[PDB]
């Protein structure tokens, strides 16, 4: 484990998601809200299946070496089978807060599995002019998703319950300021560029993914716009 | 890339899911009723993943070798993970335009993954002969799905409105004459008995793929079926 | 095929699951009640899917070698494609039956995916005292889910009619006993510490796979709780 210099951040990362896997599981017990129950559900699976991730990384599981650039390069394939099923269910919180019609749903999960898909592909890739033809298909899908997200939910948020439209507000802006740093940081480092080494990479995407993940899910289960309009 | 024969009906395939996908797109963009944004989001996710896919073709990573007959066999495996997404997508097109049920509708598609899935494992099977025993299970498979779309969806269709149930005939008779075509390409061609070689084999695929994606396409989102009943 | 002493019990699980599929298939024909055709189409693509994979593992497809503690270990990875799709199945049958709530069907769904997932990971982990680490998770999973289904359905189903509160104790009842064996064989055969050998461990999987889907079904299919009250 300790031979790795990103040791130490994939194992912070690992210890921070279980803390919020934790934290959100107990918190949710007391909840018989069938409206609430789901936010729940969707909101915890999200850290859970990132804390199985991070340890597969620190143990060196989730880890494989592609040549390119005449080297053996050192890539983290976990992150992706991570991103598969995490930030589909990030985006379903977003829509299930708005009421978004099925049509718009089955869009945003479509674009976003291919844009993990294709960054897989680009990452995995041995000819490096071809690794950045997959990170340009990848962001044309997230920018896709962007769009969706302000120019279909944010009109539709207006139209719902005063909590519910800012709830979604924050959040919606949380995610379009996170989501658009990862393609920057693959860009500029070990999976693309190099500039920036393993080590920092894997610090930017440990912020990153902590942020968007248990951050993300402690400002929208404080919020009432979880729960039904009841007496 | 031109070192392969069959590089130029893969190139065609990619720009004609490209360009297909670009269309779906921007006929879309004005579009509100509810229904009709289920079937746009449906039918635009399907060439744009095949899109995906034949371009991984065109550039190599979508190729792996498969020793059987004393032999490096290429077998493009990209195939495969594009039928897995978007034939279910194709048939959850149909199966809304008639409102089936929820038990038929999940009986198609998990048939739908059996068929793929074991036509998966028969492209990559090494003993020549067990191949096509597994060629056998997914032609199965698929004779159920054809089976339900007659016996089942046909009689459902008759009892809906006109336009929808003219649309779903055609469309019906599309599907089936064009899906029954390949299992006989795979029997004939590289990755059966070989009698058919592979570029030859990949213009086939090629012609059938855009037919039964962009083709579909083309007459689902023309008809009025799409639209609910409105003043 | 012969080569290997566990074929008997891969060859008897082939045919039993192969057997078990076309007798729901079948008996399923002449329903139309359409709460009824849910529970057939999801009890009976069980044991289709493992038919499948249990013919891939008797063929030698779903066979792979492990190593750890100084020994090429042989592991049957096709095992974990068939429950990774079996198991939701049958948790859907379960909530279906008694109404669950959409937050706890997605609970159920996402934590079986974590258990089948942290499993295939601690099977082919290379590292030996991390195999349990895996094992360790996987369990907590599983136990989250039989949690559930004591302390979330049972009190659900005894607020509905009578046949379907006594048939859904008596398939918890066999669900949580065969469940609860699978990660006691895994621990003590080939794949854990290796007291049991691997052709013993292969029967034992066999027993439980067919009691847990086939056994399971025909309480299913034969009950009167699959029907809607009608008259
Ligand atoms: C009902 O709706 C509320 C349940 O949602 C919340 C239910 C959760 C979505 C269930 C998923 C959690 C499972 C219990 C998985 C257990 C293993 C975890 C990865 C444990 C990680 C933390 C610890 C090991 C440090
Ligand atoms: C509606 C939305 C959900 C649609 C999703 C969008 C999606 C279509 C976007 C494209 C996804 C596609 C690129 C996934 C590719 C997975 C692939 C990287 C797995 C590893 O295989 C890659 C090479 C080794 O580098 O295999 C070496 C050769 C091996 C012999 C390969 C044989 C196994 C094949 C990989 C079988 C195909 C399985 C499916 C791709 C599984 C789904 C994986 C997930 C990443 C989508
Ligand atoms: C709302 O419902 C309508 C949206 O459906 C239609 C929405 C689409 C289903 C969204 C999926 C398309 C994404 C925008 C993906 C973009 C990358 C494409 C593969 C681009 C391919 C064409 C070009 C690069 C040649
Ligand atoms: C309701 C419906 C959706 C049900 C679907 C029907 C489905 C059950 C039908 C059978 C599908 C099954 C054959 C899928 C097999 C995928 C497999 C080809 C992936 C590549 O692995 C094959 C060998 C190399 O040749 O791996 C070499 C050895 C490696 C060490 C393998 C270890 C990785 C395993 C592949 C892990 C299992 C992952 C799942 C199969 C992923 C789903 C893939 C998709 C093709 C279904
Ligand atoms: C409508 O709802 C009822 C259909 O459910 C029941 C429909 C089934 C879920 C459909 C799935 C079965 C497919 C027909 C697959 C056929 C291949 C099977 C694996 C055959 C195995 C048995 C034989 C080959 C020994
Ligand atoms: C809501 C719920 C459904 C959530 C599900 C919970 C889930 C997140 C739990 C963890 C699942 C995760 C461990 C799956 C790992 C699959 C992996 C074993 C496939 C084989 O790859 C392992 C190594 C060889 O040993 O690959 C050698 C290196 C290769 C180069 C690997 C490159 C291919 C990657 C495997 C691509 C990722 C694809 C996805 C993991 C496909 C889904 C598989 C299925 C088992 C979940
Ligand atoms: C919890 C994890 C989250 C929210 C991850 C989000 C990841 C992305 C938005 C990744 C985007 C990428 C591109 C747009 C192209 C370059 C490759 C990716 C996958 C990093
Ligand atoms: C857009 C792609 C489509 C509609 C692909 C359809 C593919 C099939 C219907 C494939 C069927 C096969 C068999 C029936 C057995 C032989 C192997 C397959 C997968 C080619
Ligand atoms: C039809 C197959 C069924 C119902 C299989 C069930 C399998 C399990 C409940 C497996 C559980 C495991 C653990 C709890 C940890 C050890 C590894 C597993 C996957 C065997
Ligand atoms: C979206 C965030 C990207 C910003 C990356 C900043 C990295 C700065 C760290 C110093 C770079 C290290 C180079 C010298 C080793
Ligand atoms: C009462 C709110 C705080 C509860 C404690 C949460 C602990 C989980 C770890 C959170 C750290 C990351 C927060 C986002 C920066
Ligand atoms: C379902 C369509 C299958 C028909 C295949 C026709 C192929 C004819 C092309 C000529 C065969 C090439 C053999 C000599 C190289
Ligand atoms: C007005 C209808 C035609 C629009 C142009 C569609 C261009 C997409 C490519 C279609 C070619 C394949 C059609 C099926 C044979
Ligand atoms: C949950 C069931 C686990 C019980 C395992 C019993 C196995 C007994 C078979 C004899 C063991 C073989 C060891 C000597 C070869
Ligand atoms: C009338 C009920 C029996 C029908 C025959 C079922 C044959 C399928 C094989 C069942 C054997 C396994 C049963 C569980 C132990
Ligand atoms: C390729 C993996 C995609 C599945 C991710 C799991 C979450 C799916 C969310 C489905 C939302 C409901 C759509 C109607
Ligand atoms: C194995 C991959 C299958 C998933 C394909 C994605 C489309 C799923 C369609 C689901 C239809 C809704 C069923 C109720
Ligand atoms: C085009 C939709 C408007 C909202 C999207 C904001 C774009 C942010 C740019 C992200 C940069 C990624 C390289
Ligand atoms: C048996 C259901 C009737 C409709 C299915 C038509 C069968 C077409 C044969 C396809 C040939 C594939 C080898
Ligand atoms: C903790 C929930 C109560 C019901 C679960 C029964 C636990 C059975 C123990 C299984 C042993 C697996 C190692
Ligand atoms: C080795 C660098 C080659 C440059 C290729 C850049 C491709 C970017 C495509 C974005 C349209
Ligand atoms: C090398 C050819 C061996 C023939 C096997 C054919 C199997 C087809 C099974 C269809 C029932
Ligand atoms: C070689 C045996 C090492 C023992 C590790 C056991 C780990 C079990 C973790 C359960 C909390
Ligand atoms: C609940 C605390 C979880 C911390 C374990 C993972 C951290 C890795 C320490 C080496
Ligand atoms: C929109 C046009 C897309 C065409 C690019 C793919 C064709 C490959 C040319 C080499
Ligand atoms: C319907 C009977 C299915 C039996 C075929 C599988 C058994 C393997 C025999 C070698
Ligand atoms: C993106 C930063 C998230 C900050 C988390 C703190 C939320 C406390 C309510
Ligand atoms: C299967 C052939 C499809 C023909 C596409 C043309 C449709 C134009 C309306
Ligand atoms: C777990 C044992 C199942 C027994 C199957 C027999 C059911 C006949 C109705
Ligand atoms: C009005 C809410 C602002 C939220 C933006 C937070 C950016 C990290
Ligand atoms: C909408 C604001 C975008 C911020 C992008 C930040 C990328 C590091
Ligand atoms: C490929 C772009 C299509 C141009 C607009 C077609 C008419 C909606
Ligand atoms: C009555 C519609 C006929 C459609 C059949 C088309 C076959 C390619
Ligand atoms: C229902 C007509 C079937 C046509 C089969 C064509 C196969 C090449
Ligand atoms: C009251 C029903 C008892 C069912 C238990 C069966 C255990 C195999
Ligand atoms: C609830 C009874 C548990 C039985 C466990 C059996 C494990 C072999």
């Amino acid at each position: 484990i300790t031979g790795r210099p990103e040791w130490i951040w994939l194992a912070l990362g690992t210890a921070l998601m279980g803390l919020g896997t934790l934290y959100f599981l107990v918190k949710g017990m007391g909840v018989s809200d069938p409206d609430a129950k789901k936010f729940y559900a969707i909101t915890t699976l999200v850290p859970a299946i990132a804390f199985t991730m991070y340890l597969s990384m620190l143990l060196g599981y989730g880890l494989t070496m592609v040549p390119f650039g005449g080297e053996q390069n050192p890539i983290y394939w976990a992150r992706y089978a991570d991103w598969l099923f995490t930030t589909p269910l990030l985006l379903l919180d977003l829509a299930l807060l708005v009421d978004a019609d099925q049509g718009t749903i089955l869009a945003l999960v479509g674009a976003d599995g291919i844009m993990i898909g294709t960054g897989l592909v680009g990452a995995l890739t041995k000819v490096y002019s071809y690794r950045f033809v997959w990170w340009a298909i990848s962001t044309a899908a997230m920018l896709y998703i962007l769009y969706v997200l302000f120019f279909g939910f944010t009109s539709k948020a207006e139209s719902m319950r005063p909590e519910v439209a800012s709830t979604f507000k924050v959040l919606r802006n949380v995610t379009v300021v996170l989501w658009s740093a990862y393609p920057v940081v693959w860009l500029i480092g070990s999976e693309g560029a190099g500039i920036v080494p393993l080590n920092i990479e894997t610090l930017l995407f440990m912020v990153l993914d902590v942020s968007a993940k248990v951050g993300f899910g402690l400002i929208l289960l404080r919020s009432r716009a979880i729960f039904g309009e009841a007496e």
